[PDB]
């Protein structure tokens, strides 16, 4: 499912990560944006073999299982294919967890280098919220 901008934007806030650890709304709509261009079904292959799954490319190495990642964890309880859905449930649940983990939202390279310190309210702006 590739979300319009405010359609993701009012999911994200139904599902609770407006304010999240304090990153208001534009700050998690940014991130989907540039991590999968809003289409939950992105995946990308890291170079350690590692794969970045979904809205927010939650990767295999920590938070979930997709079977192929050796020696990771699967700290979401999730399969990866979970993160995939047309439904964001999992990966908001799955987002919290990380974002609680001691970093940030710098747990997601395209937030840090793309997001971080630009007008983010932008990104809900005209989005009946
Ligand atoms: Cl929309
Ligand atoms: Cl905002
Ligand atoms: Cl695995
Ligand atoms: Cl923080
Ligand atoms: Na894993």
């Amino acid at each position: 499912k590739v979300f319009g901008r405010c359609e993701l934007a009012a999911a994200m806030k139904r599902h609770g990560l407006d304010n999240y650890r304090g990153y208001s709304l534009g700050n998690w709509v940014c991130a989907a944006k540039f991590e999968s261009n809003f289409n939950t079904q992105a995946t990308n292959r890291n170079t350690d073999g590692s794969t970045d799954y979904g809205i927010l490319q939650i990767n295999s190495r920590w938070w979930c299982n997709d079977g192929r990642t050796p020696g990771s964890r699967n700290l979401c309880n999730i399969p990866c294919s979970a993160l995939l859905s047309s439904d964001i449930t999992a990966s908001v649940n799955c987002a919290k967890k990380i974002v609680s983990d001691g970093n940030g939202m710098n747990a997601w390279v395209a937030w840090r280098n793309r997001c971080k310190g630009t007008d983010v309210q932008a990104w809900i702006r005209g989005c009946r919220l």
